[PDB]
């Protein structure tokens, strides 16, 4: 079987938990990032006859090594070269995914946007202009409500694309 690597990312409380086990079939492979008691999640889906293996990384704001999670998430990126990166984005805070979304494109990571907590959003009257995000850039943006069961689907899709290239 086709088998790719991708990783999942996000900065703290985004719902990438929920995404992760969403994602993820039950055997999930619960370790720790060498060296350190950090937590390191794994598991695996399978999607349209392909494999897709999940990497959990640890939730930050930047890659510019101001902890020991920001440390290995670029250490990982960088060496295992997974073939995507899954940004899981706050729709109701958006504004301060910029910068980690920018360091992942300048390191050279294929990228994909999981703009999670819309129902949040729909709730706050917060509107998110979803195309101007996309045209801007230059990535797929994939809406979704992790924990209203909205959108997994959606994503699973969206991965099984991106991990090819255009
Ligand atoms: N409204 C809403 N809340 C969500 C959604 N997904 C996750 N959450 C909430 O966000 C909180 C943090 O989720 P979690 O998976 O722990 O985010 P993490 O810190 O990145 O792992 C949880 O209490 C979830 O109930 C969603 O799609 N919509
Ligand atoms: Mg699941
Ligand atoms: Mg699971």
């Amino acid at each position: 079987m086709k088998s790719y690597e991708i990783a999942l990312i996000g900065n703290p409380n985004v719902g990438k938990s929920t995404i992760f086990n969403a994602l993820t079939g039950e055997n999930v492979y619960i370790g720790n990032w060498p060296g350190v008691t950090v937590e390191k999640k794994e598991g695996e889906f399978e999607y349209n006859g392909e494999k897709f293996k999940v990497v959990d990384l640890p939730g930050v704001y930047s890659l510019t090594a101001n902890s020991i999670d920001e440390i290995i998430a670029r250490d990982y990126i960088i060496n295992e070269k997974p073939d995507l990166v899954v940004n899981i984005v706050d729709a109701t805070a958006l504004e301060r995914n910029l910068y980690l979304t920018l360091q992942l494109m300048e390191m050279g990571a294929n990228l994909l946007l999981a703009l999670n907590k819309m129902d949040l959003a729909k709730s706050l009257g917060i509107e998110i202009d979803v195309d101007k995000l996309e045209k801007i850039l230059g990535v797929k943006v994939v809406p979704l409500s992790a924990a209203k069961k909205m959108g997994i689907e959606e994503l699973k899709k969206a991965i099984s694309i991106a991990v090819k290239d255009l």
